[PDB]
């Protein structure tokens, strides 16, 4: 084998938040140099890819829209192959990575974190969909997620809620599922055993890539906590203390 691309969490792994995480900027450069092929992932219900993008290029990293894939690009790009009509379960922010996708008649449910639809007349309506025979997608089912006034529910709970009413399992497009990191390929002409994937959670990131044939690399930077190492079993296949370490790693190491 040979390493051929590296897939780069954003958050707590490049910048942990609105702050770059020290060497990212250079580090990413040297990966450049490196001749290799980089896809940044990230798992997110209400940022567009061009916010994301707008955000990384104030941190001064110079990347292309080409090389992100977050879990609304692999929702996206289900729908497409799929040819389906989704009812758009989203935040007004995600709408902008669905331009171009059909929503007449819909006969799919894309259910994001969106709490202006998650109330129980649009549930049901969504509901009725599913008992027709539309499949559920779930951008992910984070259980909560942390916002300034504490923590608050995520999509995970209301995907789980349709679910529990017909019995069924989401189509679950972003991390950790095994689809994620195979599509998040797709293009580059690369196999997961030729992958590496950088990130700061340990199940999401490592364990998810890690079960394709990608190698993992856990850095202690972000939502890292001591021992989190442990929390899957094969263990991580590198815990870096971060990215730029991570990047260094792979340099004097696996690039051949
Ligand atoms: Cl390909
Ligand atoms: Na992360």
């Amino acid at each position: 084998r040979a390493l051929k691309a590296v897939l780069v969490d954003l958050s707590g792994t490049l910048h942990i938040e609105d702050a770059a995480v020290p060497g990212a900027q250079e580090a990413l450069k040297r990966l450049r140099g490196a001749s290799v092929i980089i896809r940044f992932v990230t798992n997110t219900t209400k940022e567009s890819k061009q916010d994301l993008l707008e955000r990384l290029r104030k941190l001064e990293f110079d990347i292309s829209e080409d090389e992100i894939f977050t879990s609304l690009t692999a929702a996206r790009s289900l729908l497409e192959r799929k040819q389906v009509r989704p009812m758009l379960l989203v935040d007004d922010r995600a709408l902008p990575d669905f331009k171009g996708i059909q929503t007449s008649d819909p006969n799919a449910v894309v259910m994001g974190l969106a709490p202006e639809h998650f109330h129980y007349q649009i549930l049901n309506q969504a509901f009725r969909l599913l008992l027709d025979g539309a499949p559920l997608i779930a951008i992910h089912k984070a259980r909560y997620y942390k916002r300034k006034d504490g923590l608050a529910l995520g999509p995970g709970p209301f995907v789980t809620a349709l679910e529990y009413a017909t019995d069924t399992k989401a189509t679950v497009v972003g991390k950790p599922e095994k689809t994620f990191f195979l599509e998040a390929l797709r293009g580059t002409g690369c196999e997961p055993e030729e992958a590496v994937m950088i990130g700061d959670d340990c199940r999401d990131d490592v364990g998810g890539a890690q079960d394709v044939g990608m190698l993992g690399i856990l850095v202690k930077t972000g939502k890292y906590r001591a021992s989190d190492e442990e929390k899957i079993n094969p263990p991580p296949y590198l815990t870096c203390e971060s990215f730029p370490h991570a990047v260094d790693h792979i340099l004097q190491h696996l690039l051949a």
